């Protein structure tokens, strides 16, 4: 009875060529083929090309051109029209993914749903800090933060979608810290190195490289 | 006569077989086919092994066997040997790198050396921390962390011979190299690393490693 809904904000080229296809292509992939999710959802901007080609090669897949003028915006029209629309209940669960994760392992994704999944709180991917972390100033450090008990986040971020819709409409960042913000505590869910973010030739490489 | 640039590797897993070399082979490779590098030792335990045959694979490499009980005893070691030795002077800089980070772009390499290398304060190589930060209390988040200014320290890290001798000799609660030389109220700079030059740590690691050496 109840659903697990991907939702994927992309209204910084999501439409770069790796392999045979686009890094949205390649992302929308590893949901459709995860028996754990129900529906996957695309918010565009009402201008984009692309995203019509997109839509023919995934039909099951909802493209919504109702992006809005910020990432914060795009995905508060998201989850109101699932909402408005009928096809998520206000129970029902909401995974929102960067459509630049383009290489989530499935083996995270099923530990996302199984451990977050029946929580009233929600919960992230996310991996410890390893390494020291160093204050900057003006190309030198001034001073070593603590790094016991620092975690950095990762996506997808699951949260009911009811929560995720009053959590949206109140110094925000990411899902969790709207969530965070009512006095609620996501659970932290072991991501994954690979799970690693298209935002520079150096990721880049290592992306193109693990896509292989 | 210019001051020197010396390599030094705490070794005391990295022989973790890569391609037809050890993790520490692979690291060794780096630093010996590296112009501005005048000389490279590693400090291993005295019951190490392996060790004997890495020595016949780099002859010029120095291989000493003391090894402290912990990373921090055997830095300290290496870096005091280096000088009661004679082989580094009290300016010349010392380059203190993990054996397991086995991918360091050369290019890296040769940033840290240029601009580190001629300031007396020393610098690390190291990266922006760009996704969001939080702190945690038993699974579950109990605050945002502003990440606004921070960055995440790799390695080399790279001091004078003397102001890190003297950093490591004695308050104690302290982490990484360079923590111990901003506690006498130096700062070193920090020079951009690479996502490549990640440590092998686990399973993850190790396939990322293995994919970004063919």
């Amino acid at each position: 009875k109840r659903k697990n809904i991907a939702l994927i904000p992309a209204a910084p080229k999501q439409y770069v060529e790796i392999g045979s296809k686009t890094v949205l292509e390649h992302v929308l992939g590893i949901f459709e083929r995860h028996e754990a999710v129900d529906l996957t959802v695309v918010v565009v901007s009402p201008e984009d090309t692309f995203a019509d080609k997109v839509q023919t090669a995934f039909p099951q897949v909802r493209v919504w051109k109702n992006g809005g003028q910020t990432r914060a915006e795009t995905v508060r029209n998201g989850v109101a029209k699932l909402l408005e629309t009928g096809l998520a209940a206000e129970t029902d669960n909401i995974l929102v993914h960067d459509a630049a994760r383009c290489c989530l392992p499935s083996e995270a994704l099923a530990r996302l749903i199984e451990q977050a999944g029946n929580a009233a709180e929600g919960g992230i991917l996310a991996v410890p800090v390893a390494d020291t972390l160093k204050r900057a100033e003006s190309g030198q450090i001034s001073a070593t933060v603590d790094r016991s008990g620092l975690w950095q986040a990762q996506t997808p971020q699951l949260f009911q979608a009811g929560l995720l819709h009053r959590a949206l409409a109140a110094g925000i960042t990411d899902e969790a810290s709207a969530v965070e913000k009512l006095g609620v505590r996501p659970l932290l869910i072991q991501g994954d190195a690979r799970n690693l973010k298209l935002t520079q030739p150096q990721d880049a490489y290592i992306v193109r490289l693990l896509l292989d």
